[PDB]
RNA sequence: ACGGUCGAACUUGACUAUCUAGAGGAAGUAAAAGUCGGGUUUCCGUAGGUGAACCUGCGGAAGGAUCAUUAACGG
């Protein structure tokens, strides 16, 4: 029997405590896995037990808790849990232009926008889930859709204004056979 | 008449300033319907790219649209 241990900061311990019920129930349920919380280590410890119905299910588990942790909703991350051509991919925001400071702030807000809008508008055109960490972009979903929605991100956070990346967005969206 | 003094003005070169004729050159204008025919958020300073514009390098600005998380840490 094997077993996975991923970190949570501090700032995802409150999430963890309330949300813990929605994150162990469906690892234990279908997929049959032993989960516990190590307070002293600070890591969710996820096990395969006599109960385990096939092989992988614990990466996925696995997968799922880490997307949880790195700021994604307990759904989006139950989407990992189901689907299987999911991924998680994410950089740092100064990774393709060297932002110091103010400049870097503005950045941020180039990606969420207005009360968050802009984001949410790549959410709906690239069907992804971003997660904004203080310095880092999170995407969440399918290989084509992370590159969509890398493209509109990496187009935002180098100076275009949101009105010309979500016009190319949607051409791409249409010419992808969405 | 010698001499001295005050001194107009005259001649010669320089510094000039003004007035006044000019072969020629480079132009433009009116007359010829004569001949041939896509990119950009907005900038600043410096340098290069054929002068400017514009592009790129380096360093600066916003005079550019912040969503989500963050009470435990004791045995």
């Amino acid at each position: 029997e094997e077993t996975r241990k991923i970190p949570v900061p501090a700032n995802r311990y409150t999430p963890l405590k309330e949300n813990w019920m929605k994150i162990f129930t469906p690892i234990v349920e279908h997929l049959g896995l032993q989960i516990r919380f190590n307070l002293k280590s600070r890591n969710v410890e996820i096990r395969t037990c006599k109960e385990t119905k096939d092989v992988s299910a614990l990466t996925k588990a696995a997968d799922f808790v880490k997307a949880f942790i790195l700021g994604f909703q307990v759904e989006d991350a139950l989407a990992l849990i189901r689907l299987d051509d999911l991924f998680l991919e994410s950089f740092e925001i100064t990774d393709v232009k060297p932002l110091k400071g103010d400049h870097l702030s503005r950045a941020i807000g180039r990606i969420a926008g207005k009360g968050g809008k802009t984001k949410f508008t790549i959410e709906n055109v690239t069907r992804t889930r971003i997660v904004l960490a203080d310095v880092k972009v999170h995407i969440l979903g399918s290989f084509q859709n992370i590159k969509m929605a890398r493209t509109a991100i990496c187009n935002l956070i180098l100076g275009n204004p949101p009105s010309k990346v979500y016009g190319n967005i949607r051409a791409v969206a249409s010419r992808s056979a969405d």
